[PDB]
């Protein structure tokens, strides 16, 4: 099994203990790391922070404490948007140079591959025809990169993408039977299934869906959104789940009304070190639970859920990592993937756990060390 970790180059602005740059990681617990985010200008690969090139140097150097280790850059995210993808893909010429720039950033900083996440194609303003200009896209930079390879003398150049958990953005992105045959893993999005956007208080990350849901909102579990992939063609060893080690906040409109669906208003509470409304890192989430929070085990979708008066947390603990973990490994797929490892309780100062006692568990679980 593989255990892949999503590392963001914006940690490091979180005040105090909060601060993450990736001497912080521990390179013996995951298989691969992955560095968000890079982007893009006149259709090339650029960074993003004023010192990226400093932390892509630290982040890769822990490739000399963990020979096994391979580590990947990401492209894109959800503020990144579509309006660069879609110039880029929109020709072979603009493919063939962006391509070509990958090749050479990526070996130039130590890079081992690249983690497309466009969000998404044939959505948020990417018209109908991404959906196959993504698959021709993937396909031409698996081909350079099996080339460079060869004229290079060294291990090939990965290609990955990190994926919807959505069904209609899916739907509208991706060919998967093709796209499946090109990429090396396929970083399944299987969290941000419910939030404080709903209006209602739901999971993040459910692995089954709730008793009652019918229809649509049956789609919200990270069960149904992985048997999507597999059964629309893609190979279940290539498959990764998405694991959050983070959770939704929610404030409830009525207190006493607490349970899965209960109503909510606004955007949810925000942490001290996060500092967004609706979003908790997990040494965050130990710290409510300190705090005098009521902790219920959501039993048929296998999460915890946690509320203190007016605050309502979906989120996953050890108990619920364990669980998926056992579930990924009976359904053959090839492993887990962690948004972020800078979430995990890292200093081991906030949870009582050990040091990153989320990320520990999936290493434990896959039988990473
Ligand atoms: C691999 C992946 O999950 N990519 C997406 C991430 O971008 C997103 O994280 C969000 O990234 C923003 C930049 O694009 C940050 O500003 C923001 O803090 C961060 N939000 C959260 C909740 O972490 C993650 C979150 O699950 O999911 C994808 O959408
Ligand atoms: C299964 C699904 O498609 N869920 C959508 C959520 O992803 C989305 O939330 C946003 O997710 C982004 C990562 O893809 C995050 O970067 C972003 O912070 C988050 N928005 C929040 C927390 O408010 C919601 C709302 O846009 O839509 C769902 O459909
Ligand atoms: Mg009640």
């Amino acid at each position: 099994y593989n255990l892949i970790c999503y590392f963001t180059n914006w940690a490091q602005y979180r005040p105090g203990l909060g601060s993450f740059k990736p001497d912080d990681i521990n390179p013996c617990l995951c298989t691969h790391l992955i560095y968000a985010f890079a982007g893009m200008q006149n259709n090339e690969i650029t960074t993003i922070e004023w010192n990226d090139v400093t932390l892509y140097k630290a982040f890769n150097d822990l490739k000399n404490r963990n020979s096994k280790l391979k580590t990947l850059l990401a492209i894109g995210g959800w503020n990144f948007g579509t309006a660069p993808f879609t110039t880029m893909v929109s020709t072979s010429q603009n493919r063939q140079t962006f391509i070509t720039s990958v090749i050479k950033f990526l070996r130039q900083y130590g890079f081992d591959g690249l983690d497309l996440d466009w969000e998404y194609p044939g959505s948020r303003g990417s018209p109908p025809q991404d959906k196959h200009l993504f698959t021709v896209l993937v396909k031409e930079m698996r081909e350079a990169f099996e080339q460079e390879a060869i004229e290079s003398n060294r291990p090939r150049l990965m290609v990955t993408a990190a994926v919807a958990g959505g069904i209609s953005n899916i739907q509208a992105g991706y060919e998967i039977p093709e796209l499946s045959k090109y990429l090396d893993f396929i970083h399944v999005m299987t969290y941000d299934l419910h939030g404080s956007w709903e209006g209602y208080t739901g999971e993040n990350s459910p692995l089954y869906k709730y008793p009652t849901e019918t229809g649509s909102n049956a789609y919200l579990n990270v069960d149904y959104v992985m048997n999507y992939w597999k059964n629309n063609g893609a190979p279940a060893e290539k498959l990764i789940v998405g694991f959050p080690e983070y959770g939704h906040t929610f404030i409830l409109r009525n207190p006493s009304d607490n349970g899965i669906g209960a109503p909510t208003s606004g955007d949810g509470p925000a942490g001290p070190y996060t500092r967004q409304a609706g979003f908790w890192a997990y040494y965050e989430i130990c710290t409510f639970l300190r705090s005098g929070a009521t902790e219920v085990w959501d039993a048929s979708q296998e999460v915890p859920y946690a509320y203190k008066a007016n605050e309502w947390l979906g989120y996953d603990n050890i108990k619920s990592f364990s669980v998926k973990a056992q579930w990924l490994k009976q359904n053959n797929f090839g492993g887990a993937m962690i948004w972020a490892i800078d979430l995990d309780d890292f200093t081991g100062s906030f949870c009582d756990q050990g040091k990153f006692p989320l990320t520990s568990t999936l290493n434990k679980a896959l039988g990473i060390s």
